[PDB]
């Protein structure tokens, strides 16, 4: 019942369990942050968190649609505190190119599967993903001032 | 073209909104600029840049289905607004008329079970209640 290959449905569902950690981890950033009394950066950081369920459920569901199976993983602990608000910010920087190059290497295999379906897919996450990185570039360009 | 004529009209409705909306954005971008809000000039001016990007995804769809896009004209947007907050307010009701007219072909298209367009819409539905919470969280910000 399966229209992707077991190499694609293997590199979503991966992902899958990486946007389930993304939204861990901005939850832990949300424990600090809140923890050191910025109640509105903890705010963003739960938003971010709901989102990236959000993320995590929509390859769920392609997954699934495309007559896959979804395999849930261990979701790693994660950092629960950072040496300041702008290293906090860079760690979600750094996560969230780490999320970009994951889903480029999923889009590759793709293309390179002739998989048209999956492609056209992930394209809509590429954009979300260089809307995300510049949404903390521009939070780290504003705190140093 | 494998949509109706009611849906390619929904849609193309839609494409001149997106158009418009980026030019509004660019047009609050002349006016921080104006104003010295450098930063937040340049946010109007990347949310003019994406909102041409929503465009132009309702443009490949459109013709995806094998639909035509009509170009029509452009309102001339305001210049101006009474200070920082004036500003965002408007950017809030934009997005809520355009999440609003989202919906409304969402749910045009799921009555005539055109599940593609239901599918390619529901992105939009989603980056719709991003873009407001946004605005809206800035507004909240500036009550400080
Ligand atoms: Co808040
Ligand atoms: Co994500
Ligand atoms: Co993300
Ligand atoms: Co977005
Ligand atoms: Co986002
Ligand atoms: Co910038
Ligand atoms: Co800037
Ligand atoms: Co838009
Ligand atoms: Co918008
Ligand atoms: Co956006
Ligand atoms: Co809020």
């Amino acid at each position: 019942m399966m229209v992707i290959s077991e190499k694609v449905r293997k590199a979503l569902n991966d992902q899958l369990n990486r946007e389930i950690y993304s939204s861990y981890l901005y939850l832990s950033m949300a424990t600090y942050f809140d923890a050191e009394g910025f109640k509105e950066f903890a705010h963003w950081m739960k938003k971010q968190a709901q989102e990236e369920l959000t993320h995590a459920m929509k390859f769920y569901e392609y997954i699934y649609e495309r007559g896959g199976r979804v395999e849930l993983e261990a979701i790693e602990k994660p950092p629960s505190n950072w040496n300041g608000i702008k290293d906090a910010f860079e760690a979600a920087l750094k996560h969230e190119e780490f999320v970009t190059q994951s889903i480029y290497n999923i889009l590759e295999l793709a293309s390179e599967e002739k998989d048209h379906a999956t492609v056209s897919f992930l394209k809509w996450f590429v954009d979300e993903q260089v809307e995300e990185e510049d949404q903390v570039r521009e939070i780290l360009d504003l705190l140093e001032k």
